Order: C-alpha cells, then sequence, then structure tokens
C-alpha cells in the first residue's frame, strides 16, 4: 500500500503484487507483453512496519518460472527496498538459479538488477 | 516432500518448510537457539515438475526480518536447488537488503551462500 | 579508447583506467562514497580480442581500500562489460569484501551494480 | 602476507599467485588438466596492512578468459579474505560476465563462491 499494486521494469516485464499487513507479498509476474503463458506466481514477505526516516522498505520475492504453459526449471528471487513518494520505485538485486546436475552447479546461477516503477513506460 | 522437512545450514539456523502442491514453499526461518524472538514467517516457490535428467530442483525463498519481537527493517532472499539422492541438500546463494536512505543505496544489500541438509551441522 | 579513458559511476566515483595491448587493466579509482580518500590503485584484465557479433567486452578489476591515507580493509572487485558506442559505457556489477573475523564472515561482502561513462552525473 | 605460493580450489582449478610488497597480486589461474593451454593471466589487490585484531585480509583478482590458444570472451572476478593460521583459507565469491548484445545482458553474469586450499582436494 505504497507496494500494492502494479510494476513495470525496464526490460518489458510487469507485475502486480498485494502487500498485505502481516507482511505477505502475493501476485503474478508478467514476462511479456501480455499473454496468459507468460504469466508466473510470485510470493514473497516484506517489512510491514518500515521506518519512516527517508530509508526504503526492505522486501524480497520468488518466481519459479514454470506455470500451466512452460517450464525452464529455474527461479529467481530480487532482493531489494521499495522508496516511496511521488516517484516510487522498488530497486532489486536478483538471482536467477537453474536446476543443473552437480557437474554443472559451478554455472547454475545468473545474477542481475532490475528497477520497477509504477509508470507504465 | 524431498524439499519438505526441517533443514540446517552451516551456522545453524533452522529452515522448517512444507512444499505444497502448487509450487508454494511456506514455513519458518529461525536461530540455532530455537528462541520465539528468532523465529519468521518464509515463503516461496518450487519447480513442481523439474527436469527427469539428474538435475536439481530450482527454488527460492524470503524471510522479512519482522517478527511480533524485533525488526531489523531488513529482507533476506535465498535462490537455489534442491538436489535429492543419497544425501538430500539445498545449495543457495542468498542477497540481504537493508532499507537505506537514498545516499546509503550502495551499501544495501550483503551476498552469501548457505548450504542446508536435514541433519545439524 | 575504447577502454582506456577517465570514466565515472552513477555516484561519481572517478576511475582512470588504461587498457594495455597485452590485456592488462591499470590505472586509479577514487571513491564518492565510503571510507575512501583520494586515489586508490586499481588493476585487472580485459578481453583484448572480443568477439565480432555486436557483443560487449567482458572486464573486471580490483581495488583494495588501502592507500597511503587511509585503510578500510576491505577490496572491491567489478565484473562487467564495455559496450561501444555514441555513449559508450562500461556496466558492472561488483562484490566489495572486508576483511572479518570468521564469526563475522557471513556478512562480509557487499554486492551491487554500477554503470560508468565518460561523463560525471 | 601468506598469500604467495599455490591455491587450490574445490573443484580442480590452480591459483598460484604473488603478493608483492606493493599490495599487487600477480600470477596465473589454471582451470585444467595442467597444460598451458588452460592458464590464464591473473592480476589483483590485496590489503597489505591488515587489522590485528583477528580479522582476514581483504583481496581481490581478475582472470579475463583469453591466452594465446583460446578467448571465452569472459572474465571472472573473485572478491574475497584470507584466513590465516593452523588451515589457511582464501574464501571467495566470484562475478563471471561474459560479453553480450544489450538484448542478452540478464543473462550476462554469474556468480558463485570458490574456496582455496594449500593442499589439493
Ligand atoms: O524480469 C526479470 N528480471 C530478472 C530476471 C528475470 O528472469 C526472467 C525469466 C522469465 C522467463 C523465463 C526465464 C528463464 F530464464 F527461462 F528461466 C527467466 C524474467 C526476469
Ligand atoms: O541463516 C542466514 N543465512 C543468510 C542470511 C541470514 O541472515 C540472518 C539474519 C537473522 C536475523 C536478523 C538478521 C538481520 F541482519 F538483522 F537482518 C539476519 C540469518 C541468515
Ligand atoms: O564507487 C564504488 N562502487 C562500488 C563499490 C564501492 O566501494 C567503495 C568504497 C570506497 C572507499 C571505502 C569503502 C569501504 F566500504 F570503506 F570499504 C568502499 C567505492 C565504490
Ligand atoms: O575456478 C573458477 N572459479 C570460478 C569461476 C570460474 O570460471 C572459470 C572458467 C574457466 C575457463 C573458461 C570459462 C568460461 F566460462 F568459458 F569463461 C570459465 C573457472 C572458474
Amino acid at each position: 500500500a505504497g507496494i500494492t499494486g502494479t510494476w513495470y521494469n525496464q526490460l518489458g516485464s510487469t507485475f502486480i503484487v498485494t502487500a498485505g499487513a502481516d507482511g505477505a507479498l502475493t501476485g503474478t509476474y508478467e514476462s511479456a507483453v501480455g499473454n496468459a503463458e507468460s504469466r508466473y506466481v510470485l510470493t514473497g514477505r516484506y517489512d510491514s512496519a518500515p521506518a519512516t526516516d527517508g530509508s526504503g522498505t526492505a522486501l524480497g520475492w520468488t518466481v519459479a518460472w514454470k506455470n500451466n504453459y512452460r517450464n525452464a526449471h529455474s527461479a529467481t528471487t530480487w532482493s531489494g527496498q521499495y522508496v516511496g513518494g511521488a516517484e516510487a520505485r522498488i530497486n532489486t538485486q536478483w538471482l536467477l538459479t537453474s536446476g543443473t546436475t552437480e557437474a554443472n552447479a559451478w554455472k547454475s546461477t545468473l545474477v542481475g538488477h532490475d528497477t520497477f516503477t509504477k509508470v507504465k513506460p
């Protein structure tokens, strides 16, 4: 609430989240454009009693890249903070782990960053 | 199932998780001391239909470090895979974001790696 | 140059680097944040024969945060790629490890992302 | 400093390094079977005046995966600390960036961890 609603990253993904009063994040992450085949469940957690000192609100969530259509055998977690105000943002770093054999585990995890805005690009 | 159970990391943290038929992860994360003040909710997702080629099962979860007793204004995400068989393990890397001001955002996020076993370390 | 030149990140740190014919990076780094004063030595490596397919040029470098003035007992590595163009950029992610006791090792390493251009924000 | 010499990671790689009086790390990194084709230049930095409170020694280094024989168009940086004493260790986290097109940049960077010892695994 501040967090609840629709967010857009800088690469074409959208998600919709509900931030519950108990610290829950629940919603849907859509990897592209608009199609059902590109929508996935997301769940996570956030600090439901953040500071009001100019600090962001810590949070994180997961998407496992399986839906009824597709399965990439991988999951992303985003860890970051919500920054409110007129130009609100969710600033994140993420980890994308694929299921691998033990021989390939060294190359199982990508890292990157995403910034989400409320304003549809 | 494989995933469902009680896991421990190398620093004794206790991760009590249930893997639901839908890809859901739910449970609690706590200290080796086992006190209520050290116990926090988690939620996450896993690949409920992993590959059949020997690969692990991708998964992730989040803990926001607030409970009824304490608030660190912080959240951790773990991204990793479950590896089944002879001795089951969950290998992860994690991101811990604390709320910061914008000027301090460059130092908001720690990274590390945790390995979980069904035995204590 | 290409890579050789004076670059600035989104915080205004100054990265003065020379790319040698032998694949070496050498130069100085001056930070806009943290326990840092004046310049610090850097060294690194870059791909001196990048792909010709439109991909960027992979590179990395290290700064240990000790100079003749101050010592923060820590080191940052930046891993990334140079992207040529009308506004050339070096896009990185970085790891900042501090020397810690073993008890504190779990919190030894910060992660982030820096973007460098030849223009100071 | 305790750093100069040959180090081995968990997975078959060998680190030969000299820690100079100027805070420089210089050497080679071999992925190998043990052969010249598997050997790559490394350079980095370390804290040459670490804390005396029992903390480790911060360091980092880079290898670009090009030698006279091959070129993976990628570079790894290791960020970590040397822990001395009876069973000395270099504990690291690493970032491997490949040169990519901008469309592929989200999948440019792998993350992981390596532990180096004085004796072979
Ligand atoms: O918007 C994002 N931000 C950070 C990471 C990330 O990964 C994806 C993504 C979406 C669909 C499939 C897959 C893969 F790789 F096949 F598993 C990954 C989207 C996205
Ligand atoms: O088992 C772990 N593995 C990775 C990260 C991590 O953080 C904690 C932890 C627990 C309580 C509070 C806090 C803090 F920092 F104040 F936010 C962190 C446990 C744990
Ligand atoms: O420009 C940057 N980009 C990414 C990381 C980073 O760290 C520093 C930095 C500079 C001086 C001291 C320290 C600390 F924390 F005390 F060790 C860190 C600058 C900088
Ligand atoms: O020992 C290690 N520890 C962490 C990372 C890492 O990457 C390599 C490595 C070696 C040769 C080629 C390549 C690639 F992928 F083609 F660029 C990577 C070795 C190594």
